């Protein structure tokens, strides 16, 4: 079934892959499916390098999936992960905005506060939250990036350009677009938080459970639901911005390897899957979280022959992505 080269978004990564791809040559029989580490500095690289037919897979959040899927890249929604549990598999989690309790502020009172964001374009950490606080940001509007730093009292937006827009890293200067940055990603941007660099943590509902084992450390720390109230961090599923679809797999259109993807992906979450096993595991890592796949992730699920990145993301939240595009207020 050959190799998939899957694209290591810098070294934390990189070590995980490697770990990786030795743990499945020593379970999956020589003929089976086997994974090849290609390095690169961010996801954008990694897109790039797949539709140069560099690599053939990478896991993107959903809002960057549709992002892979312009050209010149075309690339296509292969497999998808999924949360919640086995029992009932979710192909969505919820982005929320995490806050200190007592902190004084609602959703309707940021402006002049510090944010920390996973990184620009993403669900959770950008487009979800942005997209409500748009109208509140003053004129003009667009470019967004510099609309945020002026909304913002600095913040720390990874992956965005430090240079026309130094607000948006004001929080971890040079905005690194990968785990080299500490406050990259969901548990980045809540370290941002916990650290007391921000206010405001634009994460997924699961980033403080995966960050914080203690509930006594959690009851410091709450919800802003979209009503302007606040809510504890447990009580999400009715104090959030957003449901949002799954981080996906993305491959070429065309020779894209979708079926040892899959093949090395499913096999891998039977013997290394969620609690599968102690030598190693796909959804953690000692050397960081959320590398190559989600740490809140429970396992993976095929998508549908030949679906395009429109067809898999659903109307709705194609729908925001016009609406942002299409500003109005
Ligand atoms: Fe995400």
């Amino acid at each position: 079934d050959k190799t998939v080269r899957w694209c290591a978004v810098s070294e934390h990564e990189a070590t995980k892959c490697q770990s990786f791809r030795d743990h499945m040559k020593s379970v999956i029989p020589s003929d089976g499916p086997s994974v090849a580490c290609v390095k690169k500095a961010s996801y954008l690289d990694c897109i790039r390098a797949i539709a140069a037919n560099e690599a053939d897979a990478v896991t993107l959040d959903a809002r960057l999936v549709y992002d892979a899927y312009l050209a010149p890249n075309n690339l296509k929604p292969v497999v998808a992960e999924f949360y919640g549990s086995k029992e009932d598999p979710q192909t969505f989690y919820y982005a929320v905005a995490v806050v200190k309790k007592d902190s004084g502020f609602q959703m309707n009172q940021l402006r002049g506060k510090k944010s920390c964001h996973t990184g620009l374009g993403r669900s959770a950490g950008w487009n979800i939250p942005i997209g409500l606080l748009y109208c509140d940001l003053p004129e003009p509007r667009k470019p967004l990036e510099k609309a945020v730093a002026n909304f913002f009292s600095g913040s720390c937006a990874p992956c965005a350009d430090g240079t026309d827009f130094p607000q948006l890293c004001q929080l971890c200067p040079g905005c690194g677009c990968s785990t080299l940055n500490q406050y990259f990603g969901y548990s980045g941007a809540f370290k941002c938080l916990k650290d007391g660099a921000g206010d405001v943590a634009f994460v997924e509902h699961s980033t403080i459970f995966e960050n914080l084992a203690n509930k006594a450390d959690r009851d410091q720390y709450e919800l802003l639901c979209l009503d302007n109230t606040r809510k504890p961090v447990d009580e999400y599923k009715d104090c959030h911005l957003a449901q949002v679809p799954s981080h996906t797999v993305v491959a070429r259109s065309m020779g894209g390897k979708e079926d040892l993807i899959w093949e090395l992906l499913n096999q891998a979450q039977e013997h290394f899957g969620k609690d599968k096993s102690k030598e190693f595991q796909l959804f953690s890592s000692p050397h960081g979280k959320d590398l190559l796949f989600k740490d809140s992730a429970h396992g993976f699920l095929k998508v549908p022959p030949r679906m395009d990145a429109k067809m898999y993301l659903g109307y709705e939240y194609v729908t925001a992505i016009r609406n942002l595009r299409e500003g109005t207020c």
